[PDB]
């Protein structure tokens, strides 16, 4: 089998992206953020505190003749960027893209946070790391790929994310249409959880190549690129004017700049970034200052290829019985 679905950003600069999901029978369908640094499929649903839903399509278990309450099991979740969520568990149908998975845990959220509140274009998340990070307790659940890989074609699945345009999500195979030159692998530690894997380094526009090793993370779920912070201040270094504010929280940039582009390394390949990628726009309403795209990991312990560099590839999440991961330009 395979499923293909298309991925839409939620807003005009890219901050997540959104692909359909089809929940229980008849089929409830509801906009989750695909999140390849995390590794549970949870939902709004009508268990929802009330105050804390704003918009969002929820899940109703009990319109699902496929749903059934995992007894006992519960979940709790919190990212990267602070935001939280936690709830009960259903096993349900779930379909992406035409690719069905019975028996799916699908975590239904009773509280959730602002930010999640805040944003009513994302319904929920799923999870596409690997499934030793899954949060239900006290049995552990696979994600929605786990689930689906025996079933699949090819045990993969791949992110095509476009700029400012959608994009799209395939399971099970690999579209020889949709990049250009060829697909380069490299090796993936699971150590961590995640889809961690080594750049081998970095060019800042026109600059010469500085080869170094770059350990990171692959990961949908995060808007932006973090690098070390010799990393960040070569780029920025870069642009006139440019500097990092600790009131703002991060590198800011004259928005009357032009962004050079950031190269970084695939094994002996490279992929480029368009400086256009890596502006954020104001920082608030009218201001002239605009928020960089590449950013600081220090004091997040970890480097994180979010979707600002997935976005600028052909990303291949290899899920054989060895992972890897491949890059293509597109």
């Amino acid at each position: 089998s395979t499923g293909s679905a298309t991925t839409t950003p939620i807003d005009s600069l890219d901050d997540a992206y959104i692909t359909p999901v089809q929940i229980g029978t008849p089929a409830q369908t509801l906009n989750l953020d695909f999140d390849t640094g995390s590794s549970d499929l949870w939902v709004f649903s009508s268990e929802t505190t009330a105050s804390e839903v704003d918009g969002q399509t929820i899940y109703t278990p009990s319109k699902s003749t496929t749903a059934k309450l995992l007894s006992g099991a519960t979940w709790s979740i919190s990212y990267g960027d602070g935001s939280s969520s936690s709830g009960d568990v259903y096993t349900d149908t779930v379909s992406v893209g035409g690719l069905t998975v019975t028996g799916q845990a699908v975590e239904s959220a009773k509280k959730v946070s602002s930010s999640f509140t805040e944003d009513s274009t994302i319904d929920g998340l799923l999870g596409l790391a690997f499934s030793t990070l899954n949060t239900v307790s006290p049995t552990q659940q696979k994600t929605f790929f786990d689930n689906a890989k025996a079933s699949l074609d090819s045990p993969v699945f791949t992110a095509d994310l476009g700029y400012h345009a959608p994009g799209t999500y395939n399971f099970g195979f690999i579209d020889t249409t949709a990049y250009t030159g060829s697909i380069t692998y490299t090796a993936v530690s699971t150590k961590q959880g995640f889809w961690e894997w080594t750049s081998t380094g970095y060019a800042v526009g026109s600059g010469t190549f500085k080869s170094t090793s770059i350990d990171g993370i692959a990961d949908t779920g995060t808007t932006l690129l973090y690098l070390p912070a010799t990393v960040v201040s070569a780029y920025w270094a870069q642009v006139s004017g440019a500097k990092s504010s600790s009131s703002v929280g991060g590198y800011v940039f004259p928005c009357s700049a032009t962004l050079p582009s950031f190269t970084f390394g695939v094994g002996s390949a490279r992929i480029v970034i368009p400086g256009d990628y890596i502006d954020f726009g104001p920082i608030s309403t009218g201001s002239s200052s605009c928020f960089g795209g590449i950013q600081s990991s220090a004091g997040i312990g970890i480097n994180i290829f979010g979707d600002v560099a997935l976005k600028a590839a052909f990303v291949v999440f290899n899920g054989a019985t060895t992972p890897t991961l491949g890059f293509a330009s597109k």
